[PDB]
């Protein structure tokens, strides 16, 4: 789709199971969501934000369903205040911005 | 332009006849840069992301080129860790997100 930014570019992801809304975030490096449970192996990492860090829990490898489209890479897991979808997975499903 | 996003979407804005580099961000509502000096009187916002919020100054009604193409808008100033361009100004310019 062609997605104007009018309001927030909000869409539905599928991630371990669970259904959430996510921001398309061209500004976030990374994909960083809520506390939730995901599979296999994890390190901490510090991510940086308008304000300052957050702790967060890296999983690599994490299969994601973006408004419909299949994506595997890197999720943060931590006390993000929305969950983004970052560079690092937007690319996987072809977005770019136009103008 | 269509700008993919395997590097930051970094392009060169020009305010108060000075270039400055700006990341096109579509999770940011507003648009946000480092301290410098702005013209008229400004209005107190807090706005919020990662590691919480900041205190910032908004100006409204600023002109500003980006990309070569010419916004008149509002601008927040404060301590942000990079010069953000946010979904005010993306939607005077026509940018779309598209996959
Ligand atoms: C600051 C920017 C360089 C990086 N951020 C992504 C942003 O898109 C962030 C994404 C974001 C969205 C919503 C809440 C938190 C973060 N937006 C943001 O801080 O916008 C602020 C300016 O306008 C306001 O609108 C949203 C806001 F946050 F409130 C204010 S981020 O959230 O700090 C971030 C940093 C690293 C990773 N991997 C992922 C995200
Ligand atoms: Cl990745
Ligand atoms: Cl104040
Ligand atoms: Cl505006
Ligand atoms: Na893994």
């Amino acid at each position: 789709p062609q997605i104007t930014l009018w309001k927030r570019p909000l869409v539905t992801i599928k991630i371990g199971g669970q259904l959430k809304e996510a921001l398309l975030d061209t500004g976030a490096d990374d994909t960083v969501i809520e506390e939730m449970s995901l599979p296999g192996r994890w390190k901490p990492k510090m991510i940086g934000g308008i304000g300052g860090f957050i702790k967060v829990r890296q999983y690599d490898q994490i299969i994601i369903e973006i408004a419909g489209h299949k994506a595997i890479g890197t999720v943060l897991v931590g006390p993000t205040p929305v969950n983004i979808i970052g560079r690092n997975l937007l690319t996987q499903i072809g977005a770019t911005l136009n103008f």
